[PDB]
């Protein structure tokens, strides 16, 4: 369920999350191709993140 982030991201709009390189982000759950619903455990934001952004541990 945990992935890693490999770059930074700035959430768009309010249903994004924003990261850093080298977050880990739990519970993550698929949305679509492109997208996950998870949350960056540094930070305690939760909501969508795009998927090639990160990568599974």
């Amino acid at each position: 369920k945990r992935y890693r982030a490999v770059y930074d991201y700035s959430a768009a709009d309010e249903d994004e999350v924003s990261f850093q390189d080298g977050d880990t982000i739990v519970n993550v759950q698929q949305i679509d191709d492109g997208w996950m619903y998870g949350t960056v455990e540094r930070t305690g934001d939760t909501g969508m993140l795009p998927a090639n952004y990160v990568e599974a541990i």
